[PDB]
């Protein structure tokens, strides 16, 4: 301010910023035969759960 | 999903395996005699016990 006179005139304020995106799209898909849920010896559930892990 | 366009299709699943063999058979195999169970200072119940824990 003392360097200026003594004189002050006010600045126009200003921002930054930043984007999110929401760019990723990811997905599961498989088959369960049912000739092997026949066959196999016990349940396939466990398959959906490892799906759900895998995301 | 994205890099595919936006396409899906399924996969098969898969399985993995390890069989475990009931392959071991040990045997313990011996003689007290008859005379020396009565002429020996004691009991000789204890080579049954010997038997049991080498196996």
């Amino acid at each position: 301010y003392k360097a200026a006179g003594r004189q002050t005139s006010a600045d126009a304020i200003s921002d930054t910023g930043v984007d999110l995106l929401i760019d990723q799209e990811k997905s599961i898909d498989f088959l369960v035969d049912d000739i092997d849920r026949v066959q196999v010896a016990g349940s396939l559930e466990a398959y959906t759960r490892a799906g759900a892990t895998a995301l």
